[PDB]
């Protein structure tokens, strides 16, 4: 019989209608009476309730680290791991854990719900039951995100709908599944001063200059189409000056789906000549958490630029 | 028989194998008799000199197109704007605010592949924009692409590349194709458009709100939630207390901010409901370019001016 | 306290383990079925259970009669049934329950209710919930999180959770005078598909006694060969009081009727096979004349067809 | 490169049909004379065929027109009415054994000349694909999709989205087989269907019966019906079980004890044409029943 560790970090799933309030042991009490969670074909599971519970819109890198450390501490003791989490930043946590759990060789499924588990026809019951069932019986040895009958690669996920049952999508990768080597290495991630900004017509040098002031170590630029920005020295000079002082400037597309394609370096692509590197088809969550992972280590800006473009954990498609 | 004005502003649609040759688009269409079908309207092409690569568009370029439509407004039955795909949704959004009391169709379109090339979407998009402007008039700024007519100020880039370039995530497409006009001077405006993320520091957000910034679009989580840390909320409140307009949009592909005791509201942040980034960025340009006070701008940003937002 | 729903367990995998009282025992220990937002329900298990692949029109009448018996004793009705012919039963009941003023929801599943991750658990729970809290006073069919109009449903995927569709009508939703229950008896009807070069000989065989009606599945908006060999057989059948109804062979759309009309064939508009087959049973069982039946087949009696 | 265009009939080359009006309309549409477009030659059938009046001799007429022109060209396009296009495509897939040049069938809702007509798009792409991206099978082109011919069925009764391939994703020397009309019953089982009515369906001259039964191929377990299917099979009638469902496969057993064989996931058009193909050749009932169950031309899946 398989055994799954369930980290209840926070989220509506384990709360009680009142609006929703946290109640200690509420999830343990409800699952004891729900016979499907004790079927012979279901794994054994153990709940660790975080004290205190985290509202996911308040999540910080320190919380990513706590979750990683909890998995690491329990790694040898279970067949797989389910993280319950609030929906607002679930994709950030999934993305960050993909980088932090190096040589992961058991399943980690992050999930949660729109509605508390105990409510009639809540997605909480289906999401938790499928996360347990899949980690035990159809293991994918990566950090996945389970929502609305789909298992996504965690570092490919973004919020689809601001709320409701179809909360998540993986715009640039097929779902891993429809529910119809080396030792685990965890390094310590810390908060990093990153700007995430969107280019728009006429964006000023003065504005951009200010986005790049200390303490900023990296900038994610969301640019047009396959990664184009204004051909204006006013913008390109501030981006080049930044990279010349060691800022990592990463190009993502504004588009819902698709890839930055800055072409060969020999094409003299204007952003590329200003020191900007391609983020290919990464999500904002994957690029933001990847920069946290790399800036948290002792790597040079050139080492980070190289690793930002390499597919480390299945987060990006390069050609 | 209807008459349509075509502003060829820029984009691949009018280019040849890809470089700009002046007069090329007009010469190519005269060879293509479907454009001269009895059920098609007459049209006149004004080729911009110089042509604009849409990744280089500025608000001055919005002004140029608005002024062109204004100059030609009484002389035609409708208007087609040919434009590069990269910022087409910015221009459609800006023209929706700029063309006040518009009462003729304005359809913006373009293509991946030049008109002349075999099986180009260029030929289909221009034929349908002309046809719809004359025969199926919606007297607003619309965007036509991939056999769909979108509300301009509801449009955003769907795929970075390819035929399925645009979507209106928060409004149904208008159409599957299977007072007098007022125009004020819009100018560039120092606006920050930033995304919140876990642990985002007060010092980074303080940088985004330095002078000369007049407004900040925040892309926040879910139905509009941000971290409850005084480090962030104190900086947003400092900015609103000195007249900066701080607008909350969701980082979600679809859906609406719902700010309702709300922490961001207490810090002076206003809801952008379900607006696109392109609608909110162009709407702040539209309002900041006028003489309006910060309080006026906060109220008008929340009002549905042109069909750009749903507030129920 | 709460609404009360009558659950007729007529047959189907949903209730199996073929063990009497099993469904009642299973549901007693499933707490979600006793939620405060759930209605009370009463289960009646048919003795014997019906395999839906052997359903006859007498089984249709048994279900209609059971609803009649219980009509004034409950707020709504859920019919559990085998998937193979669920759409025929839903179609037949829509005709037989004239002036229905309470919800009837037919459902079942691919997997027994008791199995982990079964659709039987989801289907029964939503049928109960919908019958009580979102009543539609018609015969509806619930499957794969969709409530369809019963006489609009047809089989979609041979198996799998997505086994029904309503190709000519939107879903009812996404989770006059009193009731007259009609009698339906078995009727000799042919249901056949036209193809290139189909001989007058083969169509004659379809129209032999004791056939009273023929459903033709024809091309696009209802086209048949302009060949006297075929139209002669059809006009001959119609002249001796056989009702010939034209359906399209397409997955969706309507017959738009003209040569077949001249051979006495009438339009089935956008009806499903299930609707047209059960509607002919309904009308033939009333001893109406061929002309009365041809008219009523073309009228929208229960929401089964769109006419312009 | 050079494509042969058999203009058999259909709304596409019409105005009502007008002798020669297609060829003269095309002369005035320069995209068809683009340098990246192959050369092509139109054969206007005399007389044109309303695809609803199509017969298997018309399938022969088309197969032979192809065979004759086979060496003269790089590929073939059949312009055809929409009503029975999938039947024609399925039939040619079986007849055109060892095919090594593209055959694409197409047509339209709207005559080629009309503004925003799908006729224009369909002919241009059928010519383009046959030259520039050859697939050596009988294919059907509609609503910007290239289907395997013997996997296609009528989707909507009209409209631009009229065809689907529900059980398959979009896409020796040539031996051309004969085909003739064959007496085949295509019937739908329903609750309580009488043994009398089924007995009548199976009377001479019927050589074969396609059943559209429930789900994965279930029929009533009543002797009335099984006896008549078994009696017809015992005297050499080929009874093929197809699902009534829009998609999916028969998986067979009561019907198999009565001699009925599985049509797997075939379309009605493929089973009905495969029976025409097999019955038109020198085969016993047992040989036909075996070949019906083997994937001959990409028409069926069996695990």
């Amino acid at each position: 019989k398989k055994s799954i560790y369930v980290a209840y970090t926070g989220g509506t799933i384990g709360m009680q209608r009142s609006g929703y309030i946290p109640v200690s042991g509420h999830l343990q009490r409800q699952l004891a009476l729900m016979p499907e969670f004790h079927d012979p074909e279901m794994p054994d599971f153990t709940i660790h309730e975080y004290a205190p519970l985290i509202d996911s819109s308040d999540m910080t890198p320190e919380d990513w680290q706590h979750i990683a450390n909890d998995i690491q501490q329990n790694y040898d003791l279970y067949d797989g791991f389910v993280i319950l989490h609030g929906t607002d930043t679930m994709a950030f946590t999934a993305s960050a854990l993909s980088f932090m759990l190096e040589n992961l060789a058991k399943p980690v499924i992050i999930t949660g719900s729109q509605i508390p588990l105990a409510e009639l026809r809540s997605d909480g019951q289906t999401n938790l039951l499928n996360a347990l069932y899949l980690a035990a019986n159809h293991p994918v040895n990566e950090v996945s995100l389970f929502f609305n009958n789909q298992l996504f690669r965690g570092n490919r996920t973004t919020k689809a709908h601001a709320d409701g049952f179809d909360a998540f999508a993986s715009p640039n990768l097929s779902v891993l599944l429809e529910a119809g080597n080396g030792p685990l290495i965890v390094h310590r991630i810390t908060p990093q001063p990153i700007g995430v900004v969107t280019i728009y017509p006429g964006i000023s040098g003065a504005v951009v200059r200010n986005f790049l002031l200390q303490p900023v170590k990296a900038l994610i630029l969301r640019s047009y189409g396959v990664g184009n920005a204004p051909q204006k020295a006013e913008l390109l000079d501030e981006l080049k000056n930044a990279s010349d002082r060691g800022i990592v400037v990463v190009n993502l597309t504004q588009s819902i789906s698709g890839s930055v394609n800055m072409g060969g370096y020999a094409t003299g692509n204007a952003l590329a000549q200003a020191g900007v590197i391609s983020g290919f088809d990464m999500t904002v969550e994957a690029a933001l958490t990847k920069l946290h992972y790399l800036l948290s280590q002792s790597l040079s800006p050139n080492e980070i630029r190289q690793l930002m473009q390499q597919n480390l954990r299945g987060e990006l498609t390069d050609t």
